[PDB]
């Protein structure tokens, strides 16, 4: 879409798209995520949360020592830009951010905070 896009995530751990790029016209930008497939949250539930590419490993790590009722991200983790909600098959989440929190020449990282996740559910994101 425009100043938005739409992920998936599926049942084989695999985000639809590993390259964002953030029109810098934008004001906002919103990410619209769905789970299609059919395995409940508890074995297979995605978020797209989004870091500098830098702070990514810190809020892996620490998303897995806060568990699941804190939907596996540090509650007020300041190093998260954004992040949706942990949804399970069917669900549907959408967040939107401040474009004025981003930089062009930065590189940041979308991921799944879900534990052992990440390492295939992950993506890049700029600004241009």
């Amino acid at each position: 879409a425009e100043c938005s896009v739409d992920i998936q995530g599926n049942d084989q751990m695999q985000f639809n798209t590993n390259a964002i790029t953030v029109d810098k016209s934008c004001k906002q930008f919103t990410v619209n995520l769905s789970h299609p497939g059919n395995l409940p949250k508890n074995v297979m539930g995605h978020n797209w949360v989004l870091s500098t590419a830098a702070d990514m490993q810190g809020v892996v790590t620490d998303g897995m020592a806060s568990g699941l009722d804190k939907d596996y991200l540090k509650p007020d983790d300041s190093r998260v830009i954004a992040h949706t909600k942990l949804i399970g098959s069917g669900e549907k989440d959408s967040v939107t951010f401040d474009v004025s929190k981003l930089k062009e020449g930065e590189q940041y990282m979308f991921f799944c905070t879900f534990p052992g996740h990440s390492a295939l559910e992950k993506g890049t994101l700029t600004l241009k």
